[PDB]
Formats: structure tokens, sequence, C-alpha cells
């Protein structure tokens, strides 16, 4: 099983840098995309069709303010969005499909890197999801949550730790946010789980200089329930070729995805 994970920053946008042509020769068994900014009927274009997989999608109220959507090879047996509170609901910031004892989401968190209203917007997202996952543990099924966060977990995850304590992304809260989903919740991080080697980001500027120093951070996840964590085989996060802002998450699990 392969799973990618990419925040296109606009499907459009990112289709036009050829993000489609790539993701159809990466032979993975699921794909998840955040941050489509697109509607339902944007998405109804036959351009943004995969052969060989079924396409399903979340829409915000003003589709530029988020959106997700999901290609999947196996049609999954159920497909559900939202997660119940406003700052995701409203902003088709979640979208999840079932399979046999696992289901699969994308997810987006906003950035809260304008200004104090994103910010605040941010945090109550943070405690919402915390909610919900505090909820979710009991469950029998497993979970792997393809999640555009926005925040960076430790040191290692940003580059230049130092000067990126008082910026989004990196802030005291955000951080122990993580801790709380990683520790005491006991949910696992994909690409620690095989890697622990610093130097893998998944976000930059877009800027010429941050491309050439890597002045990057690892907001990109895939966030797993325990009972996944020792079957993450691989997990990369290549620099190119890239169609946003952010690089695609490649994670490789010895699962055989069902039904």
């Amino acid at each position: 099983m392969r799973i990618i994970s990419v925040n296109v920053n606009g499907i459009q946008a990112a289709a036009e840098r050829g993000l489609l042509s790539w993701l159809q020769a990466q032979n993975a068994d699921v794909i998840c995309l955040q941050d489509t900014r697109a509607s339902a009927f944007d998405l109804d274009d036959p351009s943004f069709q995969l052969d060989g997989y079924f396409l399903y999608a979340c829409d915000a109220e003003l589709p530029e303010q988020g959106g997700v959507a999901l290609y999947s090879r196996l049609q999954p047996k159920a497909v559900i969005s939202g997660l119940g509170f406003e700052t995701a609901d409203r902003y088709g910031r979640y979208l999840q499909a079932d399979f046999d004892k696992v289901s699969i989401a994308t997810l987006l968190l906003p950035s809260g890197q304008s200004g104090d209203e994103s910010l605040n917007q941010k945090f109550k997202f943070m405690d919402d999801f915390t909610h919900y996952l505090s909820k979710q543990r009991r469950k029998r099924r497993e979970y792997i949550y393809c999640g555009s966060l926005y925040v960076a977990h430790q040191k290692m995850d940003v580059k230049n730790w130092r000067e990126c304590q008082q910026m989004p992304g990196f802030l005291a809260p955000e951080r122990a946010w993580l801790d709380e989903v990683f520790g005491n919740l006991g949910y696992a991080d994909a690409l620690r789980e095989v890697s622990r080697e610093g130097d893998q980001f998944s976000w930059w500027p877009d800027s010429e200089q941050a491309e050439m120093l890597n002045l990057g951070w690892r907001f990109d996840y895939q966030v797993l329930t325990p009972g996944l964590r020792r079957f993450v085989r691989n997990a990369k996060l290549p620099r190119q070729p890239r169609f946003s802002q952010h690089a695609p998450l490649i994670v490789d699990y010895d699962w055989q995805l069902s039904i």
C-alpha cells in the first residue's frame, strides 16, 4: 500500500504545474489532496480525473477558503465528510474514506499566517480536533490522517528553529498540541516511525533564497492510530518535483488495502 498526501495550494494552479501527470505515474493506492480551493462544480472538470481512480471531494462554502479531495483505486465502502465542528465543516477541511479495517482521511488546518483572526481560528480548530481524536481512541478501526497541519513538531522539523519560535508553525501552544497528539493520545507520526534524520521538510516560503538554503518546515504528516505504527515501510518528502509551496508526502505501508 502506497499513500501520497499533497497540499496543492489550489488544485487548478497545481494542475497547471503538472500535478496530475505526476500523480498518475506514482502507483499510489490512495492520494490525499488538501487546499483544493475548488467548489464541487469546479472539481467536476474531467481534467481533474485520474485514470484508474475514483475521486471524492469536499468543498468550503467559499471555495477558495479550503477544500480537500481523495483519489482511491478501490471504491470505498463509505465516504464521509466533516468532523462535526464549524472550523472544519464550513471549510471543506475533512474527508474520510472507509476501507476494510482502516479509514484514510484528508485533513486541512488553517495556517494562521495572516493575522490574529487566522491564528485564533487555527487554535480553535486544534482544540476541536483534539476533542475529536480524544473521543476516537476506543475505536477498533485504524485511521490514517493525511494532515496538512501547518505546525512543525520538533526542533529538527524546522530549519533554524530559534528564529521560528515566535512564528506561526512553531509556537509553544502548537508544539504542545502535537505533543498531546503523538504522546498522551497515542497517535504515531508515520515518517518518524522510519526516519529520525532532520532536513526533511514539506513546506517552504515561495522565495528564491529559501529554495537555495532549504529554509523549510515540516507541516505535512500522516498521523496514525497505534495499530498501524509497525506497518510503515517507507516515508519520503522529495523537494522536486513540486506543484505548490508544499512537497508531496509519499508513505509506503506493509498493508494490503481491501474492500
